[PDB]
């Protein structure tokens, strides 16, 4: 809560509502299905809490493959993944049980399983090598209580996406101590690395998983609440017994608004790639210039991202003296240089913070130097 | 789920949606609204979980007078009433303890109270007299785990609107036992009959409300989910203590969507009464020749409403020996006959059932005489 230096320019990088200084909007084919949507009235009364017919027809086409084949009816339309986790916890697990989240990971995940009265066990992501998972931690994490297994790819906060490999050896996990993963992929097709991208779902064969997904990250509508549960049984494991546990809770809050579902089919089908090649475009060139600069200041440890919109720095806390931890880290450089950037503490992953890069680079470069002018006094 | 009679035209009179049949469509100044709210683009990012300082500010606006002063800041912006009392309910009341609902009431507040882990306490309306609620009843229905007192005002399924008076005295009730009344008021401004409308807060001295309230049923725009608590702590029984309480839980589901949350200022601005006068104007109407026709009819007992949607009839078990319940006897109606009415089971008082009266006038009139042929061969 401390003042920024009154004397600078305030550098807010923590922050990831990519419309922020709006160099990010979105394509004026989202905003206009949109109003074709309102201007047809069509949408405007009740439809299922599940989502209308149609609509989750829709989205349940756009997300189709063999090897992960997705019907009309393996869909539920939810105002965001906030609930696309909400709900698809709920429907696993009960007070007295136990989840494995990543470390680090979306501060939500906590805030629900806690508040939902589910014990939270948390798994290691690998700094050394492309924040990938921990094996040993994970295979032997699990529990008789042990309801789930969720996984963030790409991360936040990580920055990164997996291999077409670790992903299937990830999969290798979860046959062997016969638990589901909820796969959070709101984050999913936001790659720009070499490496294309993989929904964790066409690449199982034995194992459960429930995708989360939506609007609000790609098509850069986060303030819009729409999204979905993709539903993934391979085997039957889950079958019509866990279907209904999300079709009876999601009549609670009752899903997202209509106008949203209607402007759905329309949004998917007539969103041009440009749009996106853009996006990813601007957010590797971005992802670049913080990696380069801030590797190239002196105590600093920037894990290059592959995809979505942040990546991580570590703080070698070997030069580091005057602060004891990233908390006041970031703190005296807010304070001093007007640069916010977030503890890592909230991923509950300390000695380091995040940045998203969806900031102008004009301000990614001038952001960066202030960092350095912080540290060639500090380290 | 049962056919209808396949040789006479489905008549559904039991779904509240007013835009079924699309003769309710909304103010195109409220479809104008959303466009140009889209239009701007200024609304497609995160707002706060409660909502947008400014969309608050205005619904704060647009409901305040020295009786019940309302701010800025005692207003919370939610995707609907169904969250309006969900959140409404979790911040005064933990698992094993006790509210005052009504009967007839909304099938909703038991589906979350029971499902919140609350114990559900129903007090009773008053069919001889306007569906008024019984004083003994509530008076000692009271408890130590009694947390708070519902009230639905209009009322479904009822059809009700409250005297200036009974009001005063079911605020008289909550000083003398201590307790909150959730005010639910979503149909708030929706009333016709001769009697003009008083929101109970504007009545309030010593007594805390909560106000549920939205776009849904006054600007027939159900699908799109924009809600918003009105606190009314008059007496700091409330204050700080139970306001975070909300703005802690709001950040569970965050909210409604953000051009419904932009869009607010100008529907609440810019709609003309010539929009509502017309709607109230066609509610009376259509009440008026369903009340006749169906008090008209032997062995059924409409009570006339006076705001809202809907009315009760109550099927006088005297002469209809045939059916043993209400729920057998909207049964047999809709195979035969094909009219759809809601067995009043439902909100927790039998012999009776609903009917909405959104539905056009050659269509009530229609489904009057089918009923009439129903009775002129069962009571």
């Amino acid at each position: 809560k401390v003042k920024p230096n009154p004397n600078k320019t305030v550098i807010s990088l923590s922050i990831g509502d990519p419309t922020v200084f709006g160099n990010l909007p979105t394509d004026p084919e989202v905003t206009q299905a949109m109003k074709d949507a309102l201007d047809s009235g069509k949408y405007n009364g009740y439809a299922p809490s599940i989502g209308y017919l149609s609509s989750r027809e829709e989205v349940a086409s756009y997300y189709h493959c063999p090897e992960a084949p997705l019907e009309a009816k393996d869909v539920i339309l939810t105002s965001g993944c906030s609930q696309a986790i909400e709900l698809c916890l709920a429907v696993l697990a009960n007070p007295g049980q136990n989840i494995l989240i990543p470390r680090p990971g979306f501060s939500l995940y906590r805030t629900l399983a806690e508040s939902m009265g589910i014990e939270v066990k948390l798994y290691n992501l690998l700094p050394e090598k492309s924040w990938e998972i921990d094996l040993k931690q994970l295979e032997s994490l699990i529990d008789e209580k042990t309801a789930c297994l969720v996984v963030n790819n790409p991360s936040n906060p990580c920055g990164s996406v997996f291999s077409k490999r670790h992903l299937q050896k990830i999969l290798a996990v979860a046959e062997r101590q016969c638990v589901p993963i909820l796969a959070d992929e709101i984050y999913g097709d936001m790659v720009f690395s070499d490496c294309k991208y993989e929904p964790m779902a066409t690449l199982s064969t034995n194992v459960p998983i429930l995708s989360c997904g939506g609007l609000a990250k790609r098509w850069l509508v986060p303030g819009w609440r729409l999204g979905w549960i993709l539903i993934h049984d391979r085997r039957d494991i889950f079958g019509n017994e866990i279907r209904d546990g999300l079709v009876k809770l999601s009549q609670r809050i009752l899903g997202p608004c209509t106008i949203v579902q209607g402007a759905l089919k329309s949004i998917l089908q007539r969103t041009p790639q440009e749009f996106y090649q853009d996006t990813l475009s601007f957010l590797k060139s971005n992802a670049d210039l913080c990696y380069g600069a801030l590797s190239a200041i002196p105590g600093l440890q920037p894990v290059r991202p592959s995809g979505a919109m942040y990546l991580m720095v570590g703080i070698e806390m070997e030069h580091f003296p005057e602060f004891e931890n990233d908390v006041e880290f970031t703190e005296r450089l807010i304070a001093e240089q007007s640069v916010h950037c977030l503890p890592a503490t909230c991923f509950e992953y300390p000695n380091f913070f995040r940045v998203v890069i969806t900031v102008p680079e004009v301000m990614m470069l001038e952001a960066c130097s202030r960092i350095q002018e912080f540290c060639e006094q500090h380290y």
